């Protein structure tokens, strides 16, 4: 009977459930909200926000914890001395991922530059005619996440890393340096002084519905993870980014460019996920998707159930003479990017290891406590 309640996340979500190669355990559940409301269903331990009852043990999230939320945590849940504490909170990457730009607009392939790309979402462009050679003309109408997403985070993030003043001159951005400015937003609309009225919400949450919608109107542009696109390399309806296809990421100039922490900074859950606004290589907008787990449960099979995944999914197997993770084929069939192997060997030593103190259900740490039956 025993479950282990979960959701958040719609990027990642097929990947861990309902398809043939799904990669979450069958007693896993995973309700689609966006990463926002999934983090709030963890942190506040509320499976009404999943549609179901009884504890959250899981939630997926492409938005990182913030200080607020982390300390919002600990001074509830985590309290010094509370015999009724839940313990420490563990979040963990679980794959990166691209951002895609669908957009539907007959014709021929399109590659935006930075400028564009800028132009586009921050509604200093309003027509395909302003983009030139494209062979376009008619308003642009750009769809977005209306709640809160860890897509919308990662391409934020990367727009507000990556774009010039005069990129986005002339938008109703928020200022930053006394300039309209992309800033980082788990709520898209939260950019803006006022949302531009060609700017409009997917009708369903989800990033799939955000997809279908994008499809529904001529001239309309979104953005959305890569495993929901049907070919990544079409760029008649997939948008290159400076050149690049949304499967172009650089592992070298992303993943490879920070290791795992050690030590107090392992200790921190903000320091398991890096981010990458502005590559110096490759498809530039791309970054983690995470989960946030408990680090102890008072049901000591979900705790075991927690640790068999983990020491699956951050698991090291040789195949054919190469290193993998176990999952790391599932994940490239769901248009993902494995972890490197010092991620997988950090997290599955910590977190997967039941004699570490820092262990899901460590006994010693987690004695006599843990999240609620």
């Amino acid at each position: 009977a025993t479950a282990v309640t979960g959701g958040g996340a719609s990027l990642p979500a097929d990947l861990y459930k309902g398809s043939a190669d799904s990669i979450l355990p069958a007693n896993f559940s995973y309700a689609v909200t966006g990463s926002g409301t999934g983090k709030k269903a963890f942190l506040e331990n509320n499976s009404a926000l999943f549609s179901t009852t009884g504890t959250v043990h899981f939630a997926g999230s492409d938005s990182v914890l913030s200080s607020t939320e982390l300390n919002t945590y600990n001074s509830t849940y985590n309290v010094s001395g509370d015999a009724n504490r839940y313990g420490a909170l563990v979040q963990i990457p679980s794959v990166a991922t691209s951002v895609t730009i669908p957009f539907n607009k007959a014709g021929s392939a399109v590659d935006l530059s930075v400028t564009q790309v800028c132009g586009i979402f921050s509604g200093k462009i309003t027509s395909w005619s302003q983009l030139a050679g494209l062979g376009r003309t008619g308003d642009i109408q750009v769809v977005y996440r209306g709640e809160s997403s860890g897509t919308s985070e990662l391409l934020t993030r990367f727009l507000t890393s990556a774009c010039q003043p005069a990129d986005v001159s002339s938008s109703n951005l928020k200022l930053t340096n006394g300039v309209p400015a992309f800033s980082v937003q788990s709520t898209f609309a939260n950019l803006f002084t006022t949302v531009p009225s060609n700017f409009i919400a997917a009708p369903a949450t989800g990033g799939t519905a955000l997809y279908n919608a994008v499809y529904a109107i001529d001239g309309r542009v979104g953005y959305v993870g890569p495993d929901a696109i049907p070919s990544l390399t079409d760029a008649t309806k997939v948008a290159k980014v400076k050149g690049f296809s949304p499967d172009e990421v650089s592992v070298q100039a992303t993943l490879e460019t920070a290791a795992p922490p050690t030590g107090a900074a392992a200790e921190n859950p903000a320091n398991w996920v890096p981010v990458f606004g502005n590559p110096s290589a490759g498809y530039p907008i791309a970054g983690y998707t995470n989960f946030v787990f408990g680090q102890c449960y008072k049901n000591a099979t979900v705790g075991a159930n927690v640790r068999g995944f983990l020491t699956k999914h951050y698991g090291s197997t040789v195949v054919n003479g190469v290193e993998q993770g176990p999952n790391d084929v599932a994940i490239r069939a769901h248009k993902f990017i494995p972890l490197t192997k010092a991620w997988r060997d950090a997290v599955r030593a910590r977190f997967a290891t039941a004699t570490n103190a820092g262990a899901v259900n460590n006994p010693a740490t987690c004695s006599g406590i843990g999240r609620p039956l």
